[PDB]
């Protein structure tokens, strides 16, 4: 993964260039070692030595920025979305002055030393090319035990109040923010949580969503309660329902009508998954699996290995059989009044974990990957 930092000060400066300045705000305290590589480059093209004003964080640095408390910050790429939740003009209210590239070696996937793995589905809240940065709204994993032919999905609600991993600096925040930092802090967050390794992570977005629903042909699931989506365009019965893109796309976003709110929606995208493993598991659609990667590659992320996914294919093209799915959440109380890291200066609805609820998620997922 590429990113860069730069050092920006206001767009109206009269600074031009780094040999201008004596100081610079940068948060010291959790970006050090990117921020201490950009400051030897300075001194090693511009020969300028420059003091560190230490800033609580990139948004504090970019708030002094704005106020006129200091003349320059450092700024990391990866935390321009961060900043754009409090202010989203920011890109419009500075330059850049410097700029240094980094390049961060991504998480190989890791192979499973037994008949067990876990995958993690990303679905971030937006339509457009799949490189889009967005909140991770969906976030489901998948314990996969082949022995067994068991699937367990783990639906954790995007409002988990949960440590973001890495960029969110293990502090508690919204699960869904972890998206912003990118797959590896979600992965990484969840791998916290949990206490379990994930193998594989799968990330998609609306336009990803629609594309696969569209080349499988459509889903077909059991709704269980009768409700309407997308401003009323799209009403669905109690039944046997077939779902095309568009329907599909609205049936896994509603949540404020239903009966049990965001809950019933985590359980209509895990029929969704079930939906979508039985028309990727047709005989058709196994033959045809390099089709449906040339036809998906541009649009749906993912790190598991073209050898991995031969051996899947392949498997199940020779033994058949279906998995039996079962479903869990993580439950815990809605708040407003508890503090967002990556937002500080919002009340956000967040939900409060439950201990008990936690550690019986956890069992469930040891139990389903040791053939319990
Ligand atoms: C068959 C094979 C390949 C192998 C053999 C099978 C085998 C042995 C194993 C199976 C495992 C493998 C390797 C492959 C199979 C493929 C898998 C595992 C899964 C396919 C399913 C998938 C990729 C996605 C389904 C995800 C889903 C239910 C929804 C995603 C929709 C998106 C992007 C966003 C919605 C966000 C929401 C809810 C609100 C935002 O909306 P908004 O922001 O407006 O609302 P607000 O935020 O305000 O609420
Ligand atoms: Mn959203």
């Amino acid at each position: 993964s590429e990113y860069s930092l730069s050092v920006a000060v206001l767009a109206d400066s009269e600074i031009e260039n780094v040999t201008q300045l004596t100081s610079v705000t940068a948060p010291t305290g959790t970006d050090n070692e990117n921020i201490q590589k950009l400051l030897a480059d300075i001194k090693s093209s511009q020969n300028t030595d420059l003091t560190v004003n230490q800033s609580s964080s990139y948004l504090a640095a970019y708030k002094s920025l704005i106020a006129g408390e200091t003349k320059a910050i450092v700024l990391n790429s990866v935390f321009e979305n961060i900043i754009e939740l409090e202010y989203p003009d920011y890109a419009s209210k500075i330059k850049k002055i410097y700029t240094k590239g980094f390049t961060k070696k991504v998480e190989a996937p890791k192979t499973s030393k037994n008949q067990s793995f876990n995958i993690y589905v990303s679905g971030i809240d937006t339509y457009g090319p799949i490189s889009s940065v967005s909140r991770s709204d969906v976030n489901i994993l998948m314990t996969v035990n082949r022995d067994t032919k068991k699937i367990l999905l783990t639906t954790t609600p995007a409002d988990a109040y949960v440590p973001i991993a890495d960029g969110g600096n293990n502090q508690k925040d919204k699960l869904t923010h972890a998206g912003i930092y990118g797959v590896d802090s979600s992965i990484h967050t969840l791998e916290n949580l949990y206490g379990v390794d994930i193998n594989y992570y799968v990330r998609l977005n609306f336009t990803s969503f629609l594309k696969m629903i569209d080349l499988l042909g459509g889903v077909d699931v059991h709704n269980d309660q009768e409700f309407s989506a997308l401003h009323g365009k799209f009403h669905f019965p109690v039944g046997n329902v077939h779902l095309d893109s568009e329907q599909a796309l609205g049936f896994v976003r509603e949540r404020y009508s239903l009966a049990d709110g965001d809950r019933d929606r985590g359980r209509n995208q895990q029929k969704v998954i079930v939906a979508i493993l039985q028309k990727l598991t047709s005989t058709e659609a196994l033959k045809n699996y390099s089709t449906i990667i040339n036809s998906l590659q541009d649009s749906i992320q993912t790190n598991v290995p073209l050898e991995t996914m031969i051996n899947l294919v392949n498997a199940q093209l020779e033994s058949g059989g279906n998995y039996k799915v079962n479903s869990q959440d993580l439950k815990g109380t809605g708040r407003m009044d508890l503090p967002s890291y990556a937002m500080p200066d919002s009340n956000l609805y967040v939900m409060e974990i439950d201990d008990s609820s936690l550690a019986v998620v956890k069992a469930a997922i040891q139990d389903v990957m040791e053939g319990r």
